């Protein structure tokens, strides 16, 4: 056939091959400087795990020399080797001796409990700031109580190594929590990767399996493995009907749940009808009065990408027309004067909602105009090699390009030399001999700090090729 179809075929064979007999696509996360530096600080202050501390140290020196991350993580590493976001990051550096502690009232550190990861991280930072400024009396019992999960053995609570490491750095100052510290330090040291670093998270297998299942379910003849992958996802659903990003993550989120719902709707709508209905209920319970959807917790601000993803995922059931149209109207109202709302991810989400949801009359025209401007922004920012980078002046990467391809697949048909044609040729050219893709990562957490789940590059390119072919 075409070079594009041969590319899609080799990639689909690779993604299918990577799915295991348990139905999951493994998605380990690479070591990250921030968590590796915090682990080094913790083990060093506790004079523990000598072999792990030396490997962590060599990992940090190597990584600064050969592949340095963003400037914040570099300063964190050098500290250990030698709005609300600003408060968090400055307190981390101050905890490591790199800057002064923010001169803020202590209430600056208090956060809403349902943002449960951030809540524990900010309690830990409050405790470090209270001790670091010489006011340990400030810490109240409810501050310590929020940190208790960090003293449980096994993998980190919510798969979140940053939250556990910050909590332990705080807890080692408390005489009544120190009996539990020795055992967890053993578990922490046991997490080091082959390169000697600490990963940000245990993995992203739920997110990655769902997105791959969706991509596979969009092929002309989906492979048989979509059924065990649907099964593996549905038996991991949380009590509220939603999905966390990995096994063992109790905090459901909208983005994971939308990928699972979209996949299940295509691959197992009857076999998993109850899981489908429960994920729909999860999303509907989260919807804000303005018609948008938050990332995790209702009452928190609606976000464009989450609003667009939920609109698309809910559009299947005709009983939800009202909710879906309100969400798409929210997307139209929030388009920026340059057609926007990395750069290409939100455009992808918005364009699929703008063109997938059925509409006629004046609303059809309004949505069509919005999608045109978004696809025009993509055409205007396309790089000479046919790809897109994570911002307009950045070199191309396959994942940013994959997102743009999914959106452009909803525009006019590919013409030779046109933007979609050139983007597909870019992806064809970037396929590695083993059939896969290597890419700059685009997942962030805590925003804007990137972490690298390499399995996602193959999956998002496959999703793009499946949409575009």
């Amino acid at each position: 056939a075409t070079a594009v179809v041969r590319c899609r075929t080799r990639l689909a064979r690779r993604v299918v091959a990577a799915v295991g007999p348990d139905g999951l696509l493994p998605a380990p996360c690479e070591s990250r400087v921030l968590e590796s530096a915090l682990a080094l600080a913790l083990l060093t202050e506790e004079r523990a795990e000598a072999d792990a501390t030396a490997r962590l140290t060599a990992y940090l020196r190597t990584t600064l020399r050969t592949a340095p991350p963003d400037p914040f993580q570099c300063a964190v590493a050098r500290a250990v080797l030698g709005g609300r976001k600003r408060l968090m990051f400055r307190t981390v550096l101050a905890a490591l001796g790199a800057t002064g502690f923010p001169a803020v009232p202590w209430e600056a550190y208090d956060t809403r409990p349902q943002q449960s990861w951030l809540h524990m991280e900010m309690k830990a930072l409050k405790v470090l700031a209270a001790h670091g400024t010489g006011h340990p009396d400030v810490v109240r019992d409810e501050d310590w109580r929020a940190l208790l999960p960090a003293l449980e053995p096994g993998p980190a609570w919510e798969c979140n190594n940053l939250a556990q490491l910050l909590a332990l750095l705080a807890l080692r100052h408390s005489p009544r929590h120190r009996p539990a510290l020795g055992d967890v330090l053993k578990h922490v040291a046991g997490r080091l990767r082959p390169d000697g670093g600490m990963p940000a998270i245990d993995g992203m297998t739920v997110f990655t399996t769902a997105a791959a299942g969706l991509a596979l379910s969009l092929l002309p003849a989906p492979p048989a493995c979509v059924t065990p992958m649907a099964d593996a996802l549905a038996l991991r659903r949380n009590p509220d009907g939603g999905y966390g990003f990995h096994s063992g993550v109790a905090q459901s989120d909208v983005e994971d749940t939308c990928y699972v719902l979209e996949f299940l709707r295509r691959a197992a709508p009857d076999r998993h009808r109850t899981a489908v209905a429960e994920a729909e209920g999860y999303l509907l319970a989260l919807r804000n009065p303005d018609g948008g959807f938050p990332t995790f917790a209702r009452g928190t601000s609606s976000e464009i990408a989450m609003t667009a993803a939920a609109a698309s995922a809910l559009a299947h059931d005709p009983d939800r027309r009202e909710e879906v149209d309100e969400a798409v109207r929210y997307v139209v109202r929030h388009q920026r004067p340059d057609g926007t709302f990395n750069a290409t991810n939100a455009v992808f989400r918005a364009v699929l909602a703008l063109t997938g949801v059925a509409a006629h009359g004046e609303e059809r025209r309004s949505r069509a105009r919005a999608a045109e401007r978004a696809l025009a922004h993509l055409a205007a920012t396309q790089n000479g090699d046919g790809g897109w980078g994570h911002a307009e002046a950045e070199p191309s990467d396959p994942i940013s390009t994959a997102y743009a391809v999914i959106a452009l697949a909803r525009g006019p048909r590919a013409r030779p030399g046109g933007p979609l044609d050139r983007a597909l040729a870019y992806l064809v050219e970037r396929q590695h001999p083993d059939g896969g893709y290597r890419s700059r990562p685009d997942q962030a957490g805590p925003r804007p700090l990137l972490y690298d789940v390499p399995a996602l590059a193959d999956v998002f390119v496959l999703l793009a090729l499946a949409h575009a072919t």
